[PDB]
């Protein structure tokens, strides 16, 4: 349908239920050309194997440079980023290529804690929107527990002050734009596709909600 392009920087899901595979399906359904940069193999943690296999940084950079130099994107989403080092690389590339439409889906030890810090300090300040669920919002905002809508608004406030232009806390859902709160009754991939087509964040969120329910 459209000539617009979106990139997902996230983990690979062999079942196709989530990950870059589901992101690319969503892009296609919404008439955007989809491209992917795989940061990690994401499986279940079992007696036989770990649940997360981060890819070499040079392999991630090869993917990102291929897409950003040679093809170009109108919007991108981030999902599983795995390590602080990968997060920092991704933030660097967003700045290097001046990518203005960025959807951060915060899919989430000294490893995990350093990774959370890199997300808060390096990537969140570049986000058009951050879409945490409640545990993710607690980690990102530092809220002890998010138990009420007022708590959700506070966490959205906090994340906006960390640099995110919009924040959508998934509960009701709470959208905050730094001045007003909007309270509503993959999702992040759909938001990305709508932004790629030229839509405002608020229109992208409304259209992504309707797409998910259908």
């Amino acid at each position: 349908m459209t000539m617009h392009k979106a990139l997902t920087i996230a983990g690979s899901d062999s079942s196709g239920g989530a990950g870059i595979q589901a992101d690319l399906k969503t892009f296609q359904e919404l008439g955007v050309y989809g491209m992917s940069a795989i940061t990690a193999i994401v499986a279940q943690n079992t007696l036989g194997h770990k649940g997360v296999y981060p890819l070499p940084l040079e392999a991630i950079e090869a993917q990102l440079d291929t897409v950003l130099e040679d093809i170009g994107v109108d919007a991108l989403k981030t999902g599983m980023l795995a390590t602080a080092e990968i997060i920092e690389l991704v933030a660097e590339k967003i700045k290097e290529y001046n990518v203005k439409n960025v959807v951060v889906d915060p899919v989430m030890s000294l490893l995990h804690e350093e990774a959370a810090e890199a997300l808060r300090e390096e990537l969140i300040p570049l986000a058009t929107v951050v879409t945490p669920n409640l545990p993710e919002a607690e980690v990102l905002s530092g809220m002890r527990i998010i138990k009420t809508v007022e708590d959700m608004k506070e966490a959205a406030k906090k994340i906006h002050e960390m640099g995110a232009k919009y924040v959508l806390v998934k509960g009701v859902d709470v959208l905050f734009d730094g001045e007003e709160f909007e309270i509503f009754e993959t999702f992040s991939a759909a938001i990305t596709a709508e932004l790629a087509k030229g839509y405002s964040l608020k229109e992208a969120v409304k259209t992504a909600k309707e797409f998910i329910t259908e």
